[PDB]
């Protein structure tokens, strides 16, 4: 049974890395990408922390697991993923894997340990369950100070970007690396197969890095994209509301937005260092050659595209797209340009590890694509499905279907749907939902979405068929 | 022999405005009904939101049982209609031979009264298709952006808050609803079947829109603002700060704007007092009044700047939670009831009057014993009311409140901050005492009372409550 290592990162965009022709030199990630299978059109399930992680680790959509919002935050109803959901963690433990977990969990206090893992170190490790939702009174005060024209140390805005004191060695990231090194050292001492997860809070906003990462990218040299610095025209109302207090970006200057990029880029450089330290330890311990590796970001993050920061209830590519590398040491490297989903991770682990089934797989194993390339799916529709059921206690019910040339977003809590022509408008600036020139494409996408909601037994199909009755 | 029933239902009508409650508006027709009937002077709504309160009124069950726990048809609620599995008192009355008629605001799903057997004579929902998209307030958003830039609408008004309508009373939706109600009463007098009429007015809801003379009847310059007007909210839950509906941004409101919101609302109350008189005079002219069993109720109150809030939202303040309620049984002597009653008590009261068949649980109680005996019917019983605020237009909050005459405890499970108000010493609910160790005995009492109530109604939030309140259980 093969050794598996997952390197999971929070709110890491698909596009930043040098292997994607992005602005940050990421030699260690690029080397893993070129040794493994690049999923260059990977899509998350939801641009939100807990839902994306539950889908990743269970292999089922939120309507089946119940984990359809963030946990532990104003004003979500949810505290934890049900312990009835053992996830790949309990399934691997059941067949004799030593499972270990380091870092960000965000699926309920103690959750990895309750499912049989060694939860070595992380925020959720010694927390009591059923805590009250964290309510951002301080961030509300801070953003009011920003709107009043105040700034933090050195003119920074610490709800967006911050220079941390000290060095890399003092960071949470370095501690997560060091716990991952200990995990690898301990695994090399056992004959038992191991399944390790190292889950980093970096590079999530607010973008907080020590020197030299804080200053390595000059804000003045940042290239800003075509959808930066735009007013949202004819977009759904949920994109305008201040769900979390830092979504008020009315105080942000162009310099503030540029520093949000430059500090994020420093965080990506720091993550590449962290990946190299773990890969070099895996090599030194003699585990690397047979190590089956997943590197993934749970979703992306908005850096001022459509005038949005962080995440919220919407489907733009900067949030919906995720970086994904799956390295199987038995296979030659390939680049997969067909779309894949976060729902495909658990079936891939299940095939690698011969995990027992614990119910439905709403995705598919990526091994055929890893072995054969895009030709594995020749003749099949190239779609992805995205949901945004909730944002921190706000219900939206959002569903998107994305093809290589178009995206349709159903907003059942609104009157306004979205239709983007990704071939002619890849920056998703122009909502074409009301344009009669796109009636054929809209009709196709509505039918594709109905098929997908039926496939996954989404109970919102009934409302979909009412809203879409003109098709 | 089955009694004729008339319900006069008003949207967002506060408990306190009427002259019979020593309020600032002369309301002689409502006062006369209060003086002839049973005054429920401490009536409480179930939820300060339109569709949940109306579903609880017409079904007699809480929203976790009926499913109707949010507004329907509004950004960004998941709901479109009260399930047709819920016949309500409308289908139950039709099934025993009442001719049921409905006029005006429904807000429980397109065609709903008609689908349940009523003559839906006239109203917004009568000819609407079902399963419509949620109304999303793009224009209100644009309007409030202009207000925040310092703009005003015509004649200095702010039409998301108050507006002088063109024309006369006779041109209004209210007058049309009265004319349909008069036709309903005229037709009822020609039938040998008992009748059940509901006339449900959008007035006096905000934005406060009235024609002359009601628009200028009450001088804004004379308005008395209360002690909790315009204050900075100290140590209150975060949901009271967020701009759920676009007009909740009141940062642009001057004191004069708030006084005009009051004076226009007072005009709307005067206008509905006229409407009530017109319908009561028609019932008298048609020979129906002497035996007519009448309920006058507001679905909830409305905020006029108390705690710096406008309209409604996810919170439990008395100006929203309290509702006006008069129940006139012509066989009984008039009394004033000072013990708390609930919107959940309306359906059981109708059930006793009308001998309605059981269609499931009654989460409230019939008010006939109080109507007959006065407050002493319940001597020895805890005087409590239970309030819920599960959702506000697609925002989940799970709020529960328990109110006694002297205290209120509010559980906000989507927050870390609960509320505790000493209504005896702080009736304006300015000071949140949740963290004050001097109120530990009262907090413990109210947490126990809430635990009893959630258990009684089989609320599935008891699992979470038991965790949040574990220090008290
Ligand atoms: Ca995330
Ligand atoms: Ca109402
Ligand atoms: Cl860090
Ligand atoms: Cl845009
Ligand atoms: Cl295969
Ligand atoms: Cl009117
Ligand atoms: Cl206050
Ligand atoms: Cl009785």
């Amino acid at each position: 049974k093969p050794n598996v290592l997952i390197l999971l990162f929070d709110d890491m965009r698909f596009d930043t890395f040098s292997y994607r022709n992005g602005p940050v030199s990421t030699p260690n990630i690029d080397a893993l990408a070129n040794e493994g299978t690049r999923f260059d059109q990977a899509m998350t399930s939801t641009g939100l922390c807990s839902p994306s992680r539950a889908a990743m680790f269970t292999g089922r959509w939120g309507h089946k697991t119940g984990l359809d919002d963030n946990v532990g935050l104003y004003h979500s109803r949810l505290s934890e993923l049900s312990l009835s959901e053992g996830s790949v963690i309990k399934r691997a433990t059941s067949i004799g894997y030593d499972v270990s977990y380091v870092g960000k969990w965000h699926l309920g206090a103690q959750g990895p340990a309750l499912r049989g893992a060694n939860f070595m170190w992380g925020h959720d490790k010694d927390e009591e369950r059923n805590g009250r939702p964290f309510t951002p009174y301080q961030t509300q005060k801070n953003v009011a100070r920003m709107n009043a024209g105040e700034r933090d140390k050195n003119g920074e805005k610490h709800d967006y970007y911050k220079t941390l004191p000290g060095t890399y060695a003092d960071t949470v990231t370095a501690k997560e690396v060091n716990e991952g090194k200990l995990m690898l050292q301990n695994a090399a001492k056992s004959d038992k197969p191991f399944f390790g997860i190292v889950s980093f809070e970096q590079p999530h906003p607010p973008y907080r890095v020590p020197e030299p990462y804080a200053s390595m990218y000059d804000y003045k040299d940042i290239k800003l994209p075509k959808n930066f610095g735009i007013k949202r025209k004819h977009k759904p109302m949920a994109q305008d509301d201040i769900w979390w207090p830092w979504h008020d970006v009315s105080h942000m200057s162009e310099t503030d937005w540029r520093k949000a990029h430059s500090f994020y880029y420093g965080a990506i450089a720091m993550i590449d260092h962290a990946v190299g330290e773990l890969i070099n330890t895996a090599k030194e311990e003699g585990l690397y050659d047979d190590l089956h590796i997943i590197l993934v970001g749970d979703q992306g993050s908005m850096l001022g595209e459509h005038n949005l920061y962080d995440k919220g209830p919407y489907a733009y590519d900067e949030l919906m797209r995720m970086p994904l590398i799956i390295r199987d040491p038995s296979l030659e490297p390939k680049i997969i340009n067909r779309q894949v989903s976060m729902l495909d991770i658990a079936p891939t682990l299940r095939q690698w590890m011969t995990l027992p089934l614990d119910g439905d797989e709403d995705g598919r194993s990526l091994l055929p694509l890893m072995k054969q390339g895009d030709s594995a799916d020749a003749g099949k529709d190239d779609i992805s499905l995205y949901a945004y059921e909730w944002y921190n206690g706000g219900w939206f019910g959002i569903r998107a279907i994305r093809t290589p040339e178009m995206k349709f977003v159903w907003n059942p809590g609104d009157s306004r749907d979205e239709l983007y022509d990704l071939k002619n408008d890849p920056y998703e600036i122009t909502n074409q939902i009301d344009n009669p020139k796109y009636k054929k494409q809209l009709t196709d996408l509505v039918h594709k979405m109905a098929g997908e909601l039926n496939r996954i037994d989404d109970p919102s199909l009934t409302k979909f068929n009412h809203h879409m009755k003109a098709f």
